[PDB]
């Protein structure tokens, strides 16, 4: 009944002709499309010629469920050479995003309670809520300065600065000056470096270091120089907190990182590595989905009115207890999922398989890299009827996996959710969102999937 | 591929344009609506100066007023024209406002350098001045084209009862084609500084 691994359809391409296409173009922005049009033509599953190494691409929840069953105790995903290389060039420890095996598990189990635990979310929501409120207040001061009582702008910059403000408050208890004021040079450098870092990640991750060493030597220089400015933003943050908590321990709550520092169940070097991943990791992955949502709401007036109505409904109880936003706003929680179904920030899930397994009735040999492709998964018309239609209700009832699964699933998930959830909450209770730009926004791959264009949004205060 | 506004038109195209522009730009009735907006800004200017002035032991402030005056005219204009308040009185010049004063300057400069010979000489005698001239207008157009996109979208969604500037009245009446409204909207935005 079960078929040999080589019976599987092959991807048409080359690891070599794609090296060059990346070499030449300095990227791979259509990857998601190319992967999508390959599933169309070859079915739910195919192997890629890595030239000896085994990789499989899958698109079905059915197959995600099968993959989790084979999460060992130490679920592996592929070692991401350039990022790990920066850690070894500078002698820093690795964070949970880059660790595998026992070292992974040791870190993960000491990070869940304060980063992801719903107990934790209960402590940090009310802070997040403050930044979200400060954001709508700022917008509404400007809006009301205009005669038609509206502002039409690109929100991306201020959205990006929100996620920096909120993350930093959730994470360090530090309130930078960044909402309802101007980006700092430390902000724009950080955003710039993050973008450069992603860009170069693509240029380097598709060929071994032996090749890139001499194929793109200054692309490596670019990646490291980018990380340099990233690790300098983060270190500054941690040095601040480390020296505060050496002098006294607060009795109230003052952040995700503080809890870690106060408990000292991890070594300073371990805490350092993780805060870095949390500081760099909580910016672009939160801000794009959030942007994408504003846009789908802008282009679905009806879905927006439902959401606003349920946010005016919940309005008084939520300001009274921000910690309730999780349970009073299910329609909005759903919209998030709907946004991520369509615009999954992380394009792929991936597992280096510890055990033989069987997918779509093929033998899958041990040590095989299995990548799940979310763009296809959530656009699979057969599972999401009228997939091109933005419909939150879909989620009111393994089809939702944009944070991954099992022990490995995103450690910042509940922070990401809370930041998007609270911002939308406050925008909806104060503004109508509008655009004439009703045509789809072309997504684009540089390590994460992101809008290529930024639509012009109108915010009309009610 | 743009149309010309009134400043650049001759003949019947001009008259057709001008007569649809008087009522909302020039008339004593037009004035009666945009003057209180202009006044608010002018009040704002003095309010901002007085604040800076009273911080000094001598209750005075001595400066080059050219920068704030130029930003005054941009604010009052954008308001009157587009119903928008940019934050350019009693706050720093923005990089967009500065880039636009600069382009207008270059545009005028380079206008003088091209005006006085026919196109067929300037073509090969001063190619870099044409390249320069056009780039300024590009920058100029980008600015004014910003304002239009903003108000065009806003007006597609709610058509206000109260007065919100000159260009609103224009769009609302739709006596003029959108391209025509655009060209004239640009001329007023360039010309009002
Ligand atoms: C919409 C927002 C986000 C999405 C869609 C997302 C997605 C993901 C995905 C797909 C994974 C792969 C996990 C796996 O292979 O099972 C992951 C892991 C991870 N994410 Fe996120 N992420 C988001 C936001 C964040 C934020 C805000 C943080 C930091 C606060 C963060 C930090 C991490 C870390 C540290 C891991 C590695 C966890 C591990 O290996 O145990 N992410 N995320
Ligand atoms: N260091 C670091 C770091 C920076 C950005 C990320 C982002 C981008 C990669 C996918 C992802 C999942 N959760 C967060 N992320 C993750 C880690
Ligand atoms: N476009 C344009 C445009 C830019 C500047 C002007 C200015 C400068 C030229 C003389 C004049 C009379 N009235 C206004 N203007 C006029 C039009």
């Amino acid at each position: 009944t079960v078929l040999p691994f080589e019976a599987m359809p092959q991807h048409p391409g080359n690891r070599w002709l794609r090296l060059l296409q990346i070499w030449r173009e300095q990227g791979y922005e259509h990857l998601h499309l190319e992967m999508h049009q390959t599933f169309q033509e070859l079915g739910p599953i195919f192997r890629y010629n890595l030239g000896g190494p085994r990789m499989v691409c899958v698109m079905l929840p059915e197959d995600v469920e099968k993959l989790q069953q084979v999460d060992s105790l130490h679920p592996c995903r592929m070692i991401l050479e350039p990022w790990v290389a920066y850690r070894q060039h500078r002698g820093h420890k690795c964070g949970v995003f880059l660790l595998n095996g026992p070292e992974w598990r040791f870190n993960r189990l000491r990070l869940n309670p304060d980063v992801l635990s719903p107990k934790a979310v209960q402590r940090f929501l009310p802070m997040v809520d403050a930044v979200a409120r400060d954001f709508s207040q700022a917008l509404k001061k400007k809006v009301l300065q205009n005669a038609r009582g509206s502002l039409t702008l690109d929100v991306q910059p201020s959205i990006f600065h929100y996620t920096i403000e909120a993350s930093n408050l959730a994470l360090f208890g530090e309130r930078l000056g960044l909402v309802g004021h101007s980006p700092s040079s430390a902000s724009l450098n950080f955003l710039h470096a993050l973008e450069v870092m992603f860009k170069s990640t693509v240029q380097l991750m598709f060929m071994p270091r032996s090749l890139s060493r001499w194929i793109s030597p200054k692309v490596w220089k670019e990646h490291f120089e980018a990380w340099d400015c990233i690790f300098q933003y983060g270190d500054n943050c941690i040095q601040k907190i480390y020296q505060e908590l050496a002098f006294n321990r607060p009795q109230h709550y003052t952040g995700i990182v503080a809890e870690l520092l106060l408990k000292a169940e991890l070594s300073l070097e371990a805490i350092k590595a993780n805060s870095m991943e949390l500081t760099a990791g909580s910016v672009d992955t939160t801000a794009f989905p959030l942007l994408m949502t504003l846009f789908e709401l802008a282009r679905n007036p009806d879905v927006q009115q439902i959401l606003r109505q349920e946010s005016l409904a919940a309005a008084a109880s939520i300001s009274e207890h921000p910690q309730k936003a999780t349970t009073e706003l299910p329609l909005l929680r759903a919209a998030l999922k709907e946004t991520l179904r369509l615009y999954p920030v992380g394009l792929f899930l991936e597992r280096v398989v510890s055990s033989d397994l069987v997918l779509q009735n093929y033998h899958i040999p041990a040590g095989t890299l299995v990548q799940v492709f979310l763009y296809s998964l959530g656009r699979n018309a057969a599972l999401f009827p009228r997939p091109e239609r933005y419909n939150p209700q879909r989620w009111l009832d393994f089809h939702h996996v944009p944070f991954g699964f099992g022990m490995r699933q995103c450690l910042g998930r509940r922070l990401a959710e809370a930041e998007m959830l609270l911002l939308l909450h406050h925008v909806l209770k104060h503004f109508l969102v509008e655009t004439l730009t009703q045509e789809d926004i072309k997504m684009v791959y540089s390590f994460i999937l992101r809008p290529g264009t930024s639509p012009l949004l109108t915010f009309r205060a009610i």
